[PDB]
């Protein structure tokens, strides 16, 4: 089968629509999401036209083998979607209404700068390659774009699923390509990060600060070194959940900055001890009293500055 | 092949049944289960009718290619089931009795609020899409709904496998869809959580409390900081087995609360030492004696409050 | 093609045989094993009969598409086996001798009660579903049941591969099913568990007991708390290799019991210190001397009781 | 179908081109990358010749089954690419213009010597095997070689995608093979390695050096042994992200060298203590003062020497 | 199609050859390797004979569907290879020259006794099953056995790829089977094990021995218990890279033996302290001085004995 012939010099408009049935998974490290949805396609093939009077049937159902169908592909996939055709219905003027249910693993990059208080725009880019007989342009049938009520992405809140209705038409290997942008806007459920990472990480930091009410070097060294090791365990945990970014993430900046606080607390504990040993406990007492205020104050101000820079 | 024609204006009733052969797996993190079962379908196709006298045969066996079969799909799947047809038997009036054995990975969300003392209702939603020639409705043949006695889901107890017999009929892309709800009710085998997570986590908490019968700051700091680090190891272990929920789970609440107990025990140990150093051991002795009772009492009362809130 | 017709009212006997080519893998957590074997089937189809004189050929080779073949399936699989037919040979009386080489991932449950000194009976349940024209019964051709000499399951010793020659005949969805039980008896190579888990776990326990020859509370607290943390690391390691069971395993019971020994050792260390501080070192000396004998004696007796209960 | 016949004794030139649509993944441990691209092929088959007068059509579209297509394979793959033909267009003279969209997992080795400041040349080697009727040579159509602007490899910067235009023609099993070298030059985004591994690893090393301002053996032993254990945690983390190389990597050399610094710091701490105990604190004081300068100086010089050797 | 008929009572000789294109991966835990290679087959089918004079063509190319091809399978696989036929060329006498490119995951057991200084013989066992019409024997065409120069197995050195030219002919289910043994001899690149596991493990052992130049029980307990915990971390790391063997490996023996050294060092530290406390420092001083020499001497002699036993 060949594509539909033009009346004038007009391109063939393939109207499209995506209705999500299942999203469910998103892999932050791989920057992929798994989607299962309907892909509806519609175009006019005058060669398939008929009259209700003489034909009897008001609509004709066809097998994909029997008629011409445009080759629609997703841009941002590593493996092409697994499609199963559901229905092909031809109307009197030859308007074909195609429907398939697909499953794909879509490669859409994430911006982790504000992680875990980040929002993302996930994309599904539909594309059609023009043939020598006719140029094929894609369109959006907004009534056939949407999502099922039960669509819930684990660890995320789905805000919208829309389409940039004007295609990106361009040349690629001396043939026109018509690209459409379907956008799934999501925002992270940051909740669990608070009792599991943020508050435990702060509690161990505040425990290292009890060294400012202790004259015992041996105990101080245990407090600051023990909690530093628990901090490294949270840093390793956090960095396993995320990919390696050429920029700093919000959590990454706090995790990094908290090392400097442990480092400076080791210096304070060292200084305090050296002075007691040098028979200067009055000088040591002054530094320790200042540290009791300076460490929480600088921690609160430094975190205000970070939240300002990131949000 | 086209669908069966109606006598009046009646829809085609496709009677369904699911008989589980294997369940075996459930992934809490992914919120999926793997199922292997029989899917029996039955409908009337008058075009396939015959008489026992003239035909000889009392039933006719058909290949799926030879006759019309309704396109039945599962709603809550990422990838469509792998089906193998077992038998297609046509009776005199044209009653088709279809049987397939399928395997699918079903996306069914879990409520972890009471974890690991949680029960779940897993679902398999069957769906049929109506054609232009006829509207297709799904039904439940309760005699063909069940499970094999050897069906055992690892780490769970299967309570029941039933079907919500009245379908959810609705419009989707200007065509009727007939959805059925098959429900597998399960309850978690909470047993192993007790000797592996709950009791080890309590033993290390009770070891931190021996600091209330010690005047040795260095030893106290080791007791409370060491056991806090073993608590973090159990918190990380627990959170790897579960997905990130926008609500608190039962185990998550206990795990979180136990951090506050370690934190307050570090404050007690600090206060006690500061006082001995300030030559106030009588005041420190009073706080330490109160702590011996206050810590277990508040721990028991706080756990009673939690169990009340969650169950 | 239809099934072979009966002479009288006799069912069709499909003789079966499984010859293992590769086993190699068993996953304790998933409770699955991967098998690659020959599946030989044999039945009489009189419609395929011929005479050696007039036909010339003493045996006729057929493609599976050309003749009737019984639909044989495995019960305990999530996904059906991948089969490749090797040969189909028809003898003069119409005796069909079918041979395929398959690969399957079989769901067979394990009893971890005596882990890692456990033995298991793995099963492959063959099943045939009777047709309306004839009832199909399965049989065992013991000469066609066996295993290749090179068949070795990693981490296990294969003891036998036999078949329960009498099928379990029963009704399922108003049709007879004929089930056969192929049993692969295996016993775990418990060796590596000794230098990798058992002896390291005992060495750290015996190191905690050196606290009974020490008056130093600070050192004692380090000995018992440090080794408890290494015990938790072994408990986590062990529980990652096994699934969550609604019963206690042998290793699990020892691992759990050893926590009680650490807990009681923390109590002894606490009591001993409290007494030295209260100026009662003579009383503390008595408890410490008793502990030196009591801890190893109760440990040896408690382990004798466990080994009795489990074996 | 047989291959096109020659006019003279000329080989068939199959012009090739690869246009990358998605790269996205690279696995350092496996030394693989996942690619999704267009593979365009072009050759002359005079047997397929026609012209618009007599045929009507100016170009003829063909199914791959209908015409001869050269068997083009990738050399460096474990599993052959998943190809989907997009278009086959036959011109006047019989010039076939083939286009497929493939997905492959390509095995291309990496040189980790300068890790994580390393650059790599990834390869896709195309190959064609000559037939007895005709020798087949591969060529590069540079206008059909390139990459999409949105092509971004996670954790890397893509520098170029070119082709070594002259094929490597050679004999293999008494038949000519024509190999082409497509090269994807990439450089690692080393950024994240700094706040996540390099700076944390240096902070813990500098904390071990506070032992040079402490006379407390107990505290010193805790400082150096605790931080050594956090160093081992970073060494294990680093070695899990990389494969086992028969050469030293840059990060591996620093990680290894830092062990010698911990070892020598344990010797210093031991020596210092032994002397204080032997009533030689003046000698110990001299060694400790020298160490305060020697450790950072030798660390800075040793790192200059390493950076010199590796870059 | 039927197999070629014999002249006398001679079996059909199927000449074979394997030319490796990619090896690349080997999984020690699974005891598998992934291979991609050419499989060339050659046999005489007199029914396919022709004369160059009358036929014109000097060689005839055939599709696999058109002629008889022997069913060749690999013995040691879980899943059968993915093959793609490259060429089938028939010579005048009817000599068929078949060529396919396959990909397989081969199950070949490894001997870890000398790990990581081990060498292995990996096998690919080809097999053919004789038919009733003719007995089929396999042979080796040594000119068609080899490997590509770019074939490099990550973490290993390939020493040779040869074939045991005489097949293992045997009966299996009353039919002859002809098995060939292709052997890939490899030796491990042990290099990385030295800076990553061996030297770090020795450095922490030598750090525990600094306790023989310390009178400080508290410090000694920290030195030996801390380093024991880092030893357990290396033991767990090593045992995750290897499968559970019913024999001791070289690394496993050293790792195990080093626990006894830690255990005895804890006894020494305990004895030394007990004596100082009992006012016997002269006796304790003697044991500590002996230990300084005894521990390294016994460690060096015990390692010489092990290297002797294993190599
Ligand atoms: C160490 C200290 C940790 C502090 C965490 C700060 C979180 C924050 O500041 O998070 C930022 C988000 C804001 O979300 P947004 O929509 O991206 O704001 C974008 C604003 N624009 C569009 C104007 C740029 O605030 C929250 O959701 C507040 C609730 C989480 C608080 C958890 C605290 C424990
Ligand atoms: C730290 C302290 C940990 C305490 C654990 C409390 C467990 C609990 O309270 O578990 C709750 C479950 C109840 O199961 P339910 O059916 O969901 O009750 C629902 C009740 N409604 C329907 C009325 C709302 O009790 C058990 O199975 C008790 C056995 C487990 C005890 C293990 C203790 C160790
Ligand atoms: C902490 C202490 C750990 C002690 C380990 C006890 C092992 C045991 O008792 O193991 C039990 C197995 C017995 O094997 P069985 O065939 O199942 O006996 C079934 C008997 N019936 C049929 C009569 C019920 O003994 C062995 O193989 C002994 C060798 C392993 C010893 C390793 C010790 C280190
Ligand atoms: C412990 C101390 C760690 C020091 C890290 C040194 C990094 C280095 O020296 O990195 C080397 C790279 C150079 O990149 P190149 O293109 O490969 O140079 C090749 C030069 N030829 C072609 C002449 C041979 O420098 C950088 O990108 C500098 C930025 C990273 C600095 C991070 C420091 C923290
Ligand atoms: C703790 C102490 C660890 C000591 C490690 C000993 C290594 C050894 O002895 O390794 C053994 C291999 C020998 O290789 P082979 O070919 O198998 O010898 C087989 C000999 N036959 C055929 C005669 C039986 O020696 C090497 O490659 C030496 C280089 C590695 C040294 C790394 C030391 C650090
Ligand atoms: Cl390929
Ligand atoms: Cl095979
Ligand atoms: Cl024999
Ligand atoms: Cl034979
Ligand atoms: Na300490």
């Amino acid at each position: 089968v060949s594509p539909p012939p033009p009346i004038a010099d007009e391109p063939l408009t393939v109207n499209t629509g995506i209705y999500l049935i299942e999203c469910y998974s998103l892999d932050d490290k791989a920057e992929t999401f798994k989607v299962n949805a309907f892909l509806s396609l519609s175009w006019k093939d005058r060669r398939l036209a008929f009259d209700p009077v003489r034909s009897g049937v008001r609509v004709k159902t066809y097998e994909p083998e029997a008629i011409w169908i445009p080759e629609i592909r997703f841009v941002n996939v590593q493996n092409a979607r697994d499609a199963d055709v559901v229905d092909i219905s031809v109307s009197p003027d030859g308007t074909v209404q195609y429907l398939e249910r697909f499953s794909a693993r879509v490669l859409s990059p994430l911006d982790f700068r504000r992680y875990p208080f980040d929002s993302q725009t996930l994309h599904i880019y539909l594309i059609v390659r023009s043939v020598d007989t006719r140029n094929i342009v894609l369109a959006v049938d907004l009534e056939k774009v949407g999502k099922n009520d039960d669509v819930f992405l684990t660890g995320w809140d789905i805000e919208s699923f829309t389409a940039v209705v004007k295609p990106a038409n361009f040349a690629l290997e001396d043939r026109l390509e018509s690209k459409l942008d379907y956008q799934l806007r999501i925002s992270r459920q940051y909740f669990s990060y608070i009792p599991n990472i943020i508050l435990p990480m702060l509690f161990i930091l505040f425990i290292s600060w009890t060294a400012f009410w202790s004259t015992s070097y041996e105990a101080n060294v245990t407090l600051v070194v023990s909690t530093l090791i628990a901090h490294i365990a949270f840093n390793i945990l956090v960095e396993t959940n995320l990919p390696k970014t050429p920029y700093m993430t919000y959590t990454g900046a706090i995790i990094f900055m908290i090392y400097l606080f442990y480092f400076v607390a080791v210096i304070e504990v060292t200084v305090q001890h050296y002075l007691k040993v040098e028979s200067q406990p009055a000088r040591a007492a002054s530094i320790t009293r200042a540290s009791r205020i300076a460490f929480p104050v600088v921690f609160l101000l430094a975190n205000i500055i970070l939240a300002f820079l990131f949000f």
